[PDB]
């Protein structure tokens, strides 16, 4: 295959924002999943060709990982919350679409994603 470029992370013409939520969005619900066991395989985008998945971006045209909304976050790239939320929820479903139930890289984002909706719900309000 080839790989596609990654998801952009940086946007000069695009407004730019600092809110608590979006703080506690890199500070809290990023750094708690980064550091979980089952993280790593979602820390990248996923390499189709080093893993030898020809299919993988024919069955997946909005791909989103970690790295990614990692760089987002910092870069200030989004405006609100529900942008990153978006992002991530993206990468779950993703894993869920490509993937057959059950299998271990379903059972790994299902970790993540029970990890990530904890965070989320003690999400703090505005301002
Ligand atoms: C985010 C993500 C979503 N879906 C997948 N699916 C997937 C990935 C690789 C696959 O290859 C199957 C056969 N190989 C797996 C390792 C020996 C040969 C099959 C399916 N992988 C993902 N990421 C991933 C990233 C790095 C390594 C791997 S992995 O192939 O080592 N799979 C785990 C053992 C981590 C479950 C997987």
């Amino acid at each position: 295959s080839m790989n596609p470029p990654p998801p952009e992370t940086s946007n000069p013409n695009k407004p730019k924002r600092q809110t608590n939520q979006l703080q506690y969005l890199l500070r809290v619900v990023l750094k708690t999943l980064w550091k979980h066991q089952f993280a790593w395989p979602f820390q990248q985008p996923v390499d189709a060709v080093k893993l030898n998945l020809p299919d993988y971006y024919k069955i997946i045209k909005t791909p989103m990982d970690m790295g990614t909304i990692k760089k987002r976050l910092e870069n200030n790239y989004y405006w609100n919350a529900q942008e990153c939320i978006q992002d991530f929820n993206t990468m779950f479903t993703n894993c869920y679409i490509y993937n057959k139930p059950g299998d271990d890289i379903v059972l790994m984002a299902e970790a993540l994603e029970k990890l990530f909706l904890q965070k989320i719900n003690e999400l703090p309000t505005e301002e």
